[PDB]
């Protein structure tokens, strides 16, 4: 599938280390540790607590919840390379377990999970393989459970200018409307669905690490290339700006089974 496709192009072992030296350690995606603090704030677990993160990456949100809860966590990434990155910060604590494979071709019990976590990951998935996913999650929840999401979202396409729209197409990326994202979930039969825009956030995070890029810019030469630093430079300019024209959209979602 996009296995070797993103194994080969955003998710190379350069392009990780590249994202977190942005996000920071263990973290390759928006906001790092500090964000993912936020997005956990209202959530309650404990030591028996049994949680899944759906593209778990190098495995930064896995440890915070069970740092922070104590909690199992099982998370599932499709690249092997980063798998394997994971596994190895996480030796030696057995409640933290990372596993390769496809989240759409894993199979899980029905009933399992107290918590469903993905952070910017279901922005890879077609809109069909959207559908047949939250499905599956459904299933997967403990009736007492909820689902936890933070994905890419956009404006209509008809919004979308060219860059956009190569961005989206080379990347491989399918984006919808928040509200578009929220109709899946009531769709695949989750309750309390809460959907919210937090793109102006997103644009606070989206800052903070293009300041940092440039103020630590001597130490990003002393382990990557220019050319690294260029595209990257350039990529977080093009996020910042097409959240401000309200073209790329950061969307929240928090929904339960009963
Ligand atoms: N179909 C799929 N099944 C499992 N993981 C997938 C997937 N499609 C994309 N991914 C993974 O989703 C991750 C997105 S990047 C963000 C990783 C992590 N949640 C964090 O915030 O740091 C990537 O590591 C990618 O490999
Ligand atoms: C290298 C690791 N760093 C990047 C600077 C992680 C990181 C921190 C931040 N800082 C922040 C995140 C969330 N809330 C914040 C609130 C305030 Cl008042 C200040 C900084 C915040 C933003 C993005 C980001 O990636
Ligand atoms: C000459 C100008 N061209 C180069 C071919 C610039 C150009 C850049 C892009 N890259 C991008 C456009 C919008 N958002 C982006 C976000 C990120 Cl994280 C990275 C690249 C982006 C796409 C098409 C394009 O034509």
């Amino acid at each position: 599938s996009d296995k070797t496709f993103l194994e080969n192009n955003q998710y190379t072992d350069e392009g990780v280390k590249v994202y977190e030296f942005i996000f920071g350690e263990n973290y390759i995606s928006s906001g790092g540790l500090e964000a993912t603090k936020k997005i956990l704030s209202d959530i309650e677990l404990n030591e028996n607590s049994k949680v899944l993160d759906i593209g778990s990456g190098l495995g930064g949100g896995c440890m915070y919840i069970n740092e922070k809860y104590g909690a199992h966590t099982h998370g599932i990434d499709i690249c092997s390379n980063i798998v394997n990155m994971a596994n190895e910060r996480v030796s030696g604590n057995n409640k933290i377990i990372f596993e390769a494979n496809d989240i759409l071709t894993k199979e899980f019990p029905e009933n399992n999970f107290d918590l469903i976590y993905s952070r910017d990951a279901i922005l890879h998935l077609s809109l069909e393989n959207k559908n047949k996913l939250f499905q599956k999650c459904y299933k997967w929840l403990k009736p007492t459970g909820t689902l936890l999401i933070t994905d890419y979202c956009a404006t209509e396409k008809e919004n979308w200018d060219d860059e956009f729209k190569e961005y989206v197409k080379q990347r491989k990326y399918t984006l919808i409307t928040v509200e578009e994202y929220a109709d899946i979930l009531t769709a695949c039969n989750f309750k309390n669905v809460v959907s919210k825009d937090l793109s102006d956030y997103w644009n606070q995070l989206l800052e903070v690490e293009h300041k940092y890029l440039h103020e630590n810019k001597e130490e990003f030469l002393k382990l990557f290339s220019e050319k690294k630093f260029i595209s990257l430079d350039d990529g977080w300019s093009r996020k910042i700006k097409d959240s401000k024209r309200k073209m790329q959209r950061w969307g929240y979602f928090k929904a339960t089974k009963n």
